[PDB]
């Protein structure tokens, strides 16, 4: 049964660290696996690093050819003891979700799976400890939450970017779209993942931002000098697999040629795609031209920019993002006489509690932004539907319009990641950042004679600058944060709708344990992305301040039937998460733009005056509660 | 008895990283232990830094305090709960060491207390996790030898500079001389302790030199400038204690000032110093001049340079020393933002592995340098030993005058350092340079009547420099290493003196292990200093090279009448050592002064020019043996 | 030329006059302004690696060997086997050497004006290489001979990728095999890659019979003595790799002249004529090599045997 099935997958996820040891006579026998076992066990993945990425495409298409699930299982099995723990776990994932007969199927938790990336090493050193220290069967407890000198007003932050369930959802988004992705090989593609790719990223940066107004900060700067120095940042986390760590940058470093790369090749890249944007076209490898056409263009950017294997001339517009995270990430010892491990900008499971990555993703957000620059703006026609008007809309909560946000704290259990020995639990206790719930009354009247069907799309914006309260449209296109997407049908005369926080479209409603999942439930049965992907909910809205900052709230209705497209999909799989997931093995539920209609240049000094009619801002308050 | 007495304090040894979590209601009970507990128990502790000292000092004394022995171990027990552990193992093995009351007992182990500063981030992890991989009482055994690519040159001397044997030495002998030390407190003074302290650390030094030489590479270079850059280092250290590790250093940036101090604080004081050797007195606090008097000279230069509690005016001339450790240690995170542990250079322990060590080390050894350099050189007078002549000197190995130095494996026992658990034990391997025993056969001549009593003075110098073959004895003096010091009595007519590597003044000849100390010897027992001290056997002599480099030896003899000192002391105690170490409780037995004739400059452009009559240099050959 | 300009040789002009970039105190430029003195300066190996590395970029964009263009089937080679005083090992020391000013600078009275300079040298060798003809006629090989060092800077490491960089060309050359057990010996002072002799303006006065062709005659070929690297008293490990081609395909058909300045072929290539080589310079090392040691790049028409080079103090 899939139950069963579950319980298998279960399995070749523990004790990754230990399945090492190889116990194999011969990898000839393994004609399959002859690809790999090239990056050994101990060391550090790269999820970034082009060869890492070689040798884990070769991962991914054994165990997608593999015959049956029982042969998948097969050859999963085998070669995470011979090809390495750290690499296989990656391989094994990402061709566990998407190989057809694996269905019904999540995936071990990642923080869960390596509790030592969510976890401080003094609390994963504790809890070790206090397993040793006496012997028994009684459970072990840790606070992580420490006592320390808090000199730099970047830890302010560490809500954000430490987190959780951010660093969980940013390991499983690459592993729904790999880099490495051929279609050809799969057979099937993943629908505009370039341009996916970009608005994830960017909107990972715009909730950045809105934490920082939050904490009376200004918006982070793009890392656009390549000379510039970068500030230090010491992560405290351990692999547990080894002694290592993930080594932690200093004050002050300027930039570093790698063996792999030099800085100026990056540089190089960076101004001919900015070029092929001007140009309006960009070359491929057949030396044809390609429009930067209104509809493709930011896919295409996409792929080049990160870049894919879909880029239409990886050779020569290089992969910039993706070094960008390499040569960051090893900035302590770019030449590798040391031999140190790399920072954590070098896994996606960990990049984000680094600063550096803000910096790093606007710039590469701007790229995207001068290609969006060179499109028109939005005319009327485009945004507004007629006969449908928005009243108001308002915000209800324990105080009406004024969301309340406040500390929560939670325990991570080790067990299933690092060698629990006796004891029956180890749990790590965190705190983490969670509003109360709330829910949205829109009044909309149809003046139209039938019914019609609205798309209500919900973005949050702050209403104050660092200068001081200033609504400029332009700048707000950053800062929005997209709250919610939903189909909506609405009937003659006056109607309200409501709709529940909890319902939201960016979030993921509930992510199973290994406890959940060794029982079997009915949430439904689908993949890596199951409980994983999503936006975590407790970061649905910012922090705010305890005085109540106050946010811009858009909610905008669209026509569905422009809106959807039409074909033959599945039966409700994983799309409450729509927003930045995207739906299972499906197109883009949404024909516009992402990130619409804040995507484009706004002409206005203020948000109001671009506003139709089947536009609305509620100014609502979000207070931190001490 | 003595046997019951080690027991005790073995035990105060023991888990001390657990010995944490305080289990006192309150301090003010203990009025005694009211000054110490200022530094929080996972901290890192400082040797060098002054507020650490500080503390130390503070808890010393309330052991040297303790009324008994009895008193002692209470203290010590409550003691240990509170006060952060590093500090706690300096202050009781300083006890431990003066305190009669402990006229019984060794210290246990650095190494096997602490296990994870001598062996590597990976056997460390290894062998833990071992001992939860597999429940079983069966031993775990890892070899830290590793694979590795090789990509500095300075790996090479990793064998002298990771060595277990001389950490531990540099460890105990600061602990034998601290830097702390009030001699009003104590009652009692160690003789020449200014002096000592310079003297240890120019033969590291000079030692160092001669293993880079046997090495084909250069000589050091001191820290003479400040601004200039380091080279990097990577302990690969995990310290057990924590999960974090010592910071690793990466390539170059000038230096950071620290909150403690600045670096136009630290030349300041170099010029001072400098300044005050040329003026040839130093100004005392009174504001009077104390001359820097041949005899005194470097004993105040060394109070004032580490410095130590001793330093005539600490506020002048500052600790230019101490600080170099400190400011070199948190040159990752000067302003403490990013929260990150010290690297080895902070450890008495560890230090000695980095690089760094040696450059700034011989910086301070150039000060001293100055001021040897403002005294006049030796005349024939003050060198010969009038009617003794040298003829000739052998040395008897398997092969004459040849040293054969090969690579031994040992094994560490961590269990005493480390939660144990399940297993009975666990040994990390690891592999240290050893050469052949050999002796020494030196036939003198006494013209004179009467029987003459000499003190045998032997040190051996490179035959070799960068350039080629050039026994310029003026560069030959930092060189020169010293072999052995011992006193002999010569009839008249010819004589023949054997003497063995084994018997060799400069070595520790043996370093009881915990297990060893379970039970109960009789070498005697005396403290810190035990087995501990003395520098490590294997590396009596430099690598060499498989080619068999060349090396001067050098031997004096000099009139023992003049050389002892007369006082009443000891029964046989702790002076196997005496050449580094000193003896306990006792002057220095050497009228000389320590180097001699080395520490003086020499006008003559050849070595062979220099020898007196009761000088010889035989030249040997030092070959490895891979 | 006006949208590329000249990379390499204005390199060699800015590093020549970096302590007069102005020209304002009237220096002389260094030794990298001319073709004669350039390589005694280490500048030169920095500039000259950095132009390699463009045409590397080049060659990268291409694709790698296959079996098919590599092998030349029914030919094996058995093994290769380097005679001197001791068999596999070369021996280096350096030689006494002197140059007569006299034609250069004003003699004056002095009939002869020598310099005494000393060089590297090594002792004379052959190889001996069995191979197999399976095949029933008669086949032309063309054997191409490289040495390459084993050492790296960490450990020994033949890793064919890095190799490619550092293998240096010992010798070309075409020999005819007849079916079953055959053993091609060549001395060392036949290589292709270097010159035999360059005469001297007394040996011109005089008149000789290499024959009579010119500015390369004795002059261009890399130098005999150089023809290996010095290596180390102790022996330094380098591979020795053989391979033999089908001479039917590496060589070009034409109509040229009669035996001239052919000798010194590798480097030089030949009077007058097209290069006689089909394959691209530096074949089979010019592409990337996937292999992880050298040995899995073999076919059954290449062999790697390990001599060892010592030097003599």
């Amino acid at each position: 049964t899939v139950a069963d099935k579950q319980a298998r997958l279960m399995p070749l996820f523990k004790h990754l660290t230990a399945l090492t040891r190889e116990k194999l006579p011969l990898d000839q026998r393994d004609e399959r696996l002859k690809g790999v076992g090239i990056l050994p066990r101990g060391t550090l993945f790269s999820c970034f690093h082009a060869r890492h990425l070689a040798e884990a495409t070769e991962l991914y298409v054994a165990l997608y050819g593999a015959k049956d699930f029982n042969d998948f299982i097969h050859l999963c099995e085998q070669a995470r003891q011979i090809v390495n723990e750290g690499m296989f776990v990656y391989a094994v994932s990402v061709a566990v979700l998407h190989r057809e007969d694996c269905k019904g199927i999540t995936v071990p938790p990642i923080q869960e799976v390596f509790p030592d990336r969510f976890v401080p090493a003094e609390t994963i050193n504790r809890a070790n400890k206090e397993a040793s220290n006496h012997p028994d069967q009684q459970s072990i407890v840790v606070e992580a939450e420490e006592t320390g000198n808090i000199l730099d007003p970047e830890y302010k932050l560490s809500y954000f970017r430490e987190d959780i369930g951010i660093n969980a959802h940013h390991w499983h988004w690459h592993i729904v779209y790999p880099a490495t992705w051929n279609p050809t090989v799969m057979g099937k593609e993943k629908d505009r993942k370039g341009e996916l790719f970009f608005y994830m990223h960017q909107q990972m940066c715009a909730r950045y931002d809105s934490e920082r107004l939050s904490n009376g900060l200004q918006r982070m700067i793009p890392f656009h000098n390549f000379d510039e120095p970068l500030e230090g940042y010491a992560p405290h986390l351990t692999s547990l697999v080894s002694g290592l760590q993930y080594a932690s940058r200093p004050e002050g470093y300027s930039i570093h040629d790698l063996s792999d790369v030099d800085v100026q090749d990056m540089v190089r890249w960076r101004e001919r795609i900015l070029d092929a944007i001007n140009m309006h076209y960009i070359v491929d490898k057949d030396n044809n031209k390609i429009p930067l056409d209104i509809e493709h263009g930011t896919d295409i950017l996409g792929d080049i920019i990160e870049s894919s294997d879909e880029s239409k001339n990886v050779e020569y517009y290089g992969s910039l993002h993706n070094w960008g995270h390499v040569m960051m990430a090893n900035i302590t010892d770019p030449d590798h006489r040391f031999q140190e491990n790399p920072g954590v900008m070098s896994d996606t499971s960990t990049s984000l509690r680094d600063p550096i990555f803000y910096r790093w993703h606007r710039f590469i957000d701007n790229i995207f932004q001068e290609h969006k620059k060179s499109f028109h703006p939005y005319t009327k026609e485009e945004l507004s539907f007629p006969g449908v008007e928005v009243v108001g809309v308002s915000i209800n909560s324990k105080t009406a319009n004024v969301i309340t946000t406040l500390i929560k704290e939670s325990l991570l259990e080790l067990s299933h990641g690092i060698n629990f020995g006796t004891d029956q639990s180890v749990k790590v206790k965190y705190h983490h950042l969670d509003h109360e719930p709330f829910t949205y009354n829109i009044v909309v009247e149809n003046n139209s004679g039938a019914e019609k069907h609205s798309t209500v799309r919900i973005f949050l914006a702050p209403k104050y600058d660092e200068l001081n309260n200033k609504l400029e449209p332009d700048e707000q296109r950053r800062l929005f944060i997209e709250l919610d997407k939903f189909f909506y049908t609405l009937t003659p005369g006056k109607n309200t709708i409501v709709r529940n926080h909890q319902d939201s479209s960016v979030t993921i409603s509930k992510v199973r344990t290994f406890d959940q999942l060794g029982a079997g439930e009915g949430v439904s049965e689908d993949s890596t992305e199951y409980c994983s992907c999503g936006w975590p909910e407790h970061m649905l809205i910012p922090r705010g301040s305890h005085k109540g900052m106050e946010f811009e709230l858009f909610v905008m209705l669209t026509d569905h039937d422009e809106d959807t497209v039409a074909g033959l999909s599945e039966n409700a799989v994983c799309s409450d998460a729509v927003s930045y997931c995207g739906a299972r093995d499906d197109r883009y539920p949404d024909k516009k733009a992402m990130g619409f209609p804040f995507d484009r240049k706004i002409e206005a000094r203020t948000a109001a005056e671009f506003l139709t009619p089947n536009m609305g801002l509620t100014d609502i308050k979000i207070k931190f509660h001490g």
